[PDB]
């Protein structure tokens, strides 16, 4: 890396994994169009197993901008509509309050209230139905946004129906690959067993427990070279060969509803840049970014807008990542710890290198 960028990655990561205590950590920082990994620690304390660029990490919530992007790729395809009602793709869900519910909603967190969680005891598809028919809505569709798993979970549940493909497989075959993410998994298959980080939580080695809609809205387990490489994707979506990939990701990053000064994308999350950096590194925080709060339709929504901040925080009980990157300016940044530490930190961190360059 040129000294400028060594510098500053330098002076700034290595103090915050001093006082958070990170056992590993990978970064990558994209200059101008440009990745520059470096990686500290270890994936595996016990067998002193160091963290490089082939070890593989749980992206937590940074998977719903790959669920975003498989959506929007699916809208382009002519095989869903934002607008359409849920029950057309599950008809099953009888239940009145379902009525004027749209992909849309679930996609954004502005269904009326679904849940941050779905319950531990719902396991098969039976108990799924059940929860989702019992569920009763606080707000109205499209009045105020509710950060859950369970919203945009269901909504990657279905945008991959008309396909006939499995989530997993549609993932794959559609985002992953024609990427060229090939270390980039849902299910790490043995062969890649020996690259799984240990996530670590209270000094106990720990990895994602499997549930309900896992896959959709957390199951991603990336490394930095994918992770640089989406990030790089994401920036510049008009070099993708592939037409509905590189339509979808456009998609992900339209803006559709407004809260205080952020915009709820698919999956993803922008500001406009220049942004106030109070504003991010406070508004991660858990208390501030999980709370029900009102939101502006964006009617009709606005396309990407290059002048972005755009970003998505992520964790497991063992792992914590950190996604940023301005359009514009070509610039971004990835974060991947095997420690699940605070948002504003990483935020106040990405911020500090970013504002550099
Ligand atoms: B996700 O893993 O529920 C997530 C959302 C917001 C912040 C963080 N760290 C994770």
């Amino acid at each position: 890396a040129p000294q400028q960028i060594n510098d500053i990655v330098h002076r700034t990561i290595t103090p915050l994994i001093e006082q958070q205590k990170i056992p590993g950590m990978a970064v990558a920082v994209i200059y101008q169009g440009k990745p520059y990994y470096f990686t500290w620690g270890y994936a595996d304390i016990a067998k002193k197993q160091p963290v490089t660029q082939q070890t593989l990490f749980e992206l937590g919530s940074v998977s719903k901008t790959f669920t975003g992007v498989l959506g929007g790729d699916a809208i382009a395809r002519g095989e869903i509509k934002l607008s359409d009602p849920t029950t057309k793709y599950w008809p099953e869900l009888t239940a009145k309050q379902w009525n004027g519910i749209t992909l849309l909603h679930l996609a954004t967190y502005t269904a009326g209230g679904l849940p941050l969680q779905v319950p531990d005891e719902v396991k098969s598809s039976s108990d799924l139905l059940r929860f989702y028919q019992n569920w009763q809505p606080a707000w109205a569709p499209g009045t105020q946004r509710l950060y859950a798993n369970s919203s945009i979970g269901l909504f990657g549940a279905l945008a991959v129906k008309p396909s006939g493909l499995s989530f997993e497989q549609a993932m794959q075959t559609r985002v992953f690959q024609p990427l060229k993410l090939n270390h980039t998994w849902i299910n790490v298959p043995p062969a890649e067993e020996k690259n799984y980080a240990w996530g670590y939580r209270e000094g106990k080695a720990v990895h994602v427990s499997p549930g309900a809609l896992d896959a959709e809205a957390y199951g991603v387990k990336s490394t930095i070279e994918d992770m640089a490489r989406w990030v790089q994707s994401n920036l510049k979506p008009l070099d993708i060969n592939e037409k509905t990939l590189q339509q979808g990701i456009q998609l992900a990053q339209s803006r559709y509803w407004q809260t205080g000064d952020m915009y709820q994308g698919l999956g993803w999350e922008m500001l406009d840049w220049p942004v106030n950096p109070d504003s991010i590194i406070n508004g991660s925080d858990n208390k501030i970014a999980l709370a029900a709060r009102p939101v502006k339709a964006i009617t009709p929504p606005t396309p990407a807008v290059r002048a972005s901040w755009v970003h998505k925080t992520g964790a497991t009980g063992g792992f914590g990542s950190y996604v940023a990157f301005i359009p514009e300016k070509e610039l971004g940044i990835v974060m991947l710890a095997n420690k699940n530490y605070p948002n504003p930190a990483r935020v106040d961190a990405a911020w500090q290198i970013l504002n550099a360059l």
